[PDB]
């Protein structure tokens, strides 16, 4: 049962049931239910640790990592109430010129990407989404589109 790196916890403030999956930290309140290729799209968010840290937006990136994953988080919140689109938050806010595309980096095979971010892409089921990813570019939302 549960499909790979899929897991259940319990809420502390409800005692309710969740799901969460390691390789991607997705969390979600419904159960669940390899290819050669995935096709994704992220979002990325970097911060004065990535291993280059500038972007399109911003000549020199000068945000803590800390304050990456706050604004990750809050455009997860922006995905999730339906508040905003993902593809029209990384085309505004993504620190990778893949924002041009709405996102998309295209089909890859494992062997290319780096690693944490191979991982959860090929653990997302298509029309899945990540948590925050992080990788030495900065901290991502993945989306499987293929």
């Amino acid at each position: 049962k549960l499909p790979p790196g899929w897991e259940k916890a319990m809420s502390r403030s409800s005692g309710r049931v969740y799901y969460f999956n390691h390789i991607t930290n997705a969390s979600q309140w419904e159960r669940p239910s390899e290819p050669a290729r995935v096709r994704c799209s992220h979002l990325l968010v970097k911060h004065s640790q990535s291993r280059r840290p500038s972007s399109w937006r911003q000549e020199k990136i000068t945000r803590t990592k800390e304050e990456a994953l706050e604004l990750i988080n809050g455009y997860i919140q922006k995905i999730k109430s339906g508040e905003e689109d993902f593809e029209s938050l990384a085309s505004q806010f993504s620190d990778c010129s893949s924002a041009k595309a709405r996102g998309d980096l295209g089909a890859f095979s494992r062997g290319q990407m780096q690693k944490p971010f191979e991982d959860a892409s090929f653990a997302l089921r298509t029309g899945e989404m990540s948590g925050p990813v992080f990788t030495d570019s900065g901290i991502h939302i993945i989306l499987r589109t293929e």
